[PDB]
């Protein structure tokens, strides 16, 4: 099936009072894969779209046309996705391209077709998409995962030992406002950033090492905090006057969305 | 003699318990001209910026680089401007151009130098600006007052006769996805956006002006169609109206408006009409 | 087809966080002519009866007696009526009075007998009636529409050209505490009343089928507003201004009552 | 050395969750007799003023006249006294009268001077009065002490052995709207209105006096039958209790109180007694 | 049935807004005495055990052992019982002890069976227990009602003439920090603590029996001293006063109750004593 | 410079509405040692009393008499120490015992002197004490950290990797109802009670220090399993954690800290462990 929920933005003087249910309806997609279904949120924390699609037996597309006011998805919108999922392949316009673990895609604006396929259903691929407001149409790029540039970071003392693979990034392409990456774990390492008013955040974790791995998500005004508790594949959304940093019982992965108006805090917290 | 204040968004269900001092300070701007400053404010409704520089004897700018993590206000923003005020001038990286009373002006992306000027110095000019976040450069264009199409509409019998002009229309122009008009109600008629309506995709800001005598009372109505608000406004203030709220208003008398809409189309075709059962 | 409810009153700070379902509820009357029926409110703002009655087959009459602590309803009280409706005729302790459209009566304290009839069924009488505390016996009198004298007011430019007829106005008659009067707005005017020692409006004749009003209450600094539809009553406390605005013109009847 | 106050009106859901410091404010008048003031409270429940008035070196008069939007303050309102102080004399457009202890007088509709004095300054007078909107003049009367009837009532298995006086009864007189009466707990017995009411037709107020010791407290039980409050009394004070509300009292020692009573029928019968079940 | 609910302390800030049934949900036991039953609560207020044990047919114990992590019921903990109702008798380890109406039983720490019962069916025994956290053996005791030791205090002029009985009283006994003792108010008298107190090291516990006629009520008042709230409670319930609070009651009759103490001390002498000034 | 501070319990759903503020507030001691000052807080959850002693100059000693109705402080209450900082001594009845860093000390029921002192003013001891009432009296016992048994847990993987040292543990000594424990982190790993629990039938205190870098944080988790809120802590400060709540933390870097335990039961088999799944 399809559906797309729509979740307010609030202000850091709103959420004072939240428990901690509220707080999950806010700010938590609870639910992102599910075989044979898009699952979407609309967040007005700028406009950001995100979510996942699992194809299995028929092939899906996204056919939101006129709930945007425009006359097919990406009229006035840009597109990234990264699959976490099995082997797959998405055809643009026609032209198919075959998308293996951990590859990634950005479609600029005006893209008219874009379709999602699996090819082992029952070890369907997983698309994990973020779309946002765009006005210029930029070039399309697919992202191999083996040409994704490695950072390794962190130590051990601090237990932020990780590895950022840049995707979707300002000095390596052109994008409209989008910035995607992708965040790996060593394991014994458990933390990651450890505020910009001019943009916004929001983060997917998933490859928890084991089930019983849960993540304590932190949001809020520095000196005010509240939590999330995620399991896995899961997402949370970052207001631009909110920190954002989490810890898991184990290390995890996650893939972070950003977006705002342009595209470059102390420790005082509570 | 300047100053920008932030203003955050919210939920219906956020505003649900707020008192009338609440509404008041998160959904209006209570002072916009004031002589020699520049006043604005930036509401995470869609990270529109709006207000006014009034300038007296020295030229002002709107020198944001760092606060907005650019090199220049305008490197990713557009800008429009309505002059509501006296003889001025606006002067584009060199290029002086004089703006006459209710004359406009749309400014692209990219444009790294814009200063107000006025003429007169006791009639100053009043820039009302708007901008918004932007990602193609248009060109700039001048939209004289004499050249705005005028189309009357309404009627007594319901009191809403006025008459709209088009300054940056998406029919007439290109723009990333800021849109302004100005309305201006007869005398007799004080009833703005009565069949009223909430677009899911785009966001409205009102600033109203042109009062007819110094008494002169708006109420504008806002919220979600079944739970409105109002806020009671004076001469030369503005108001925001998030997606999911209403936008309309009445005064004691008639007035004129300048609204200024952004989001992610341009269609006005997109709006759900509220119909007349509500509350 | 008998019913009255029971309002309380509120200080300005009570009503500060009601949402609009509750505003609603407290100050907003939202029936008040059903046809065969009698609709009432008791307000303990200075105790207002006010609503309906509208005969249609059988006659009507406000039966209450040890609800109030007394032997028949106006031992204790006075009465107005307007009628808003057709053709129809008021019975006093025997008395036959035919009243037409937008015809009024005052009846004092110590009446036994008001019977309410209509004469066509078809287009019944709207009998809108007001009863307040009374403690003298004045003299029940007839108000045609005719005698009551017009002031007209207001201008074009204030969007609030009305004219207002007294028939209950202390000047020309003597009551207790009661006041009532009757304003209608010239067609392409709206605005409305634009004290402390309180009043409660009805508003009818709303010009086209989409017209609304919205009615503010609250103190002056920190003001709400009540939507209405047709033929419906708002209660203004003494502590609350008294103001209105409709999308077209519309008519309505006030009554009022106090220490004055 | 004049105050009158202002207190609204409230629905039992509008209290139920006041603390005591606001439950005090909205229902409670904690200063009465003051020597040279006159204090005075307005109630919203009906318009009820009550207070006192204590002179020691001029004499006094309540002169609200514009306050009310009447030419003098009982053009349109009743009045009622009783002195609970030492000896005084009050005058009436010309007329003395000497007052004694526990002395009352009934002034009607359109009485336009009242004036109230003290004999001896050192121990002074306490008129407490009420008065009530009225329509209809009825006669003044004094109600001397000695010839009010007394009638005891209650037991001392249930602590409420009492003497009941009438003083404003409308068995007796003719007033307006106004009732008034005065009941003393006899020693080792301290409970009144005991199986209490709620009449919804009727408000009463209760001003509580004559504490046995300098220690005696009362504690003065309001609110609906199944959602009570209470508050902690003094020596002369006052409490205002609406109809929708029980009213009831247990103190320390015994104590004595004059209740006043108005609404829209002066009738006893109309009251609904509550069976003891009540949380 | 077996039955033991759970309440919570709070602090006086806590319970400052709470409505009348909430105030009954965290303060008052509504029902103690089923015949065939053990009722129970828990209070995090020193962890305090009361209820009632009303064998009718077949003998009771309380059979707590995995439920607080021990292997028996009063392996760290101590038991004081009275009788409030028919002839019955309660077995420990073995040995049976009849225990007549109004006789009290303290039970210590390491006793590992105690068990229940009923003479008469029709008439059955209304055993209140009490059991508290104990560290110290201390010898069991049957305190007989006969040997009971009887204190008559108070006066008819305060409505406060009473008799205690001490039953577990540390000057005649060695307990952990158990105190229990028995009040019973005369007739025309219905007032208990009056002259009140706050001790902060220590807590009550009251339960109001023997209530004169069936329409007996008693008004418990507890909260901080300034900010006083009440309980309205029925025959055989029971309230749980904090160490914050005080504790007192009047009835409209005569009544008894049984009152439990436990802190840190069992000196009378430490309390915070209230003047009549202060609510 | 003596101060104790007096905090009440609450429950689950007391705190659902906290701010940052408020929990703080009612949950943590944000100051322990102070050169020359005993800083202690008294908590309503089974009353204990904990905080820090850091003599410089003077000896210091507690002197709690009345503030707690007994003649001397460990009247009715036993003691339990451990010196986190430098070289000190603590004289018990006249009897001095030298106490090194990590060294700790059980001081039973009735001891009447205890006199602490630290011998390099510049470097002070840190003597962190918590107290806990007591019944039965049982020997004092030097707890030297040369004889503490280490026992080694957790892994690398889960990030829990510590050494947990028993102090005052029941099967090694007897006492009424307390147990004391240290847990060291080792470099690289910062959670702590992971496989995390409830028990009911007491309630324990952490005391967080020995941050590695002055930038450490430590969060701390309270709340109901499913509702669960926290608190971030410097160093050398103590979270209380009712026994309704879960009580584990992480940090930015290792750390490491002390537990004290009491209830009615000292059986660690009584514990609900929470599984995963928790919000
Ligand atoms: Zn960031
Ligand atoms: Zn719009
Ligand atoms: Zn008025
Ligand atoms: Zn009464
Ligand atoms: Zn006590
Ligand atoms: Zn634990």
């Amino acid at each position: 099936s399809f559906s797309m929920v729509t979740r307010y933005a609030h202000s850091p003087e709103d959420i004072q009072h939240y428990d901690t249910s509220k707080l999950r309806h806010e700010f938590l997609m609870e639910k992102i894969f599910n075989p044979g279904d898009i699952l979407l949120t609309y967040t007005y924390n700028d406009r950001m779209i995100f979510g996942g699609v699992m194809p299995t037996d028929e092939p899906l597309e996204i056919k939101l046309s006129t709930e945007l006011g425009v006359d097919f998805f990406l009229q006035r919108r840009e597109l990234g996705i990264i699959n976490i999922g099995g082997a797959g392949a998405i055809t643009i316009d026609g032209r198919k391209d075959a998308m293996s673990n951990q590859d990634g895609y950005y479609i600029g604006m005006g893209t008219q077709k874009v379709v999602f396929t699996s090819e082992d259903r029952d070890h369907p691929a997983k698309f994990y998409v973020v779309s946002t407001p765009a006005h210029k149409t930029y070039p399309n790029k697919k992202l191999p995962f083996a040409t994704a540039l490695a950072k390794p970071m962190g130590d051990q003392q601090h237990l932020n030992k990780r590895t950022i693979y840049k995707y979707i990034d300002a000095s390596q392409m052109d994008t409209c406002q989008l910035q995607m990456g992708y965040t790996v774990l060593e394991p014994g390492s458990s933390w990651n950033t450890m505020t910009h008013a001019r943009r916004m955040e929001t983060y997917m974790y998933f490859n928890f090492a084991d089930p019983e791995t849960r993540v304590f998500h932190f949001l809020g005004k520095p000196d005010e905090t509240r939590h999330i508790t995620l399991f896995n594949e899961q997402a949370v959304v970052n207001p631009s006057w909110s920190i954002h940093c989490g810890v898991g019982t184990t290390n995890y992965a996650f893939i972070w969305a950003m977006c705002g108006e342009n595209q470059t805090v102390a420790m005082n917290e509570l």
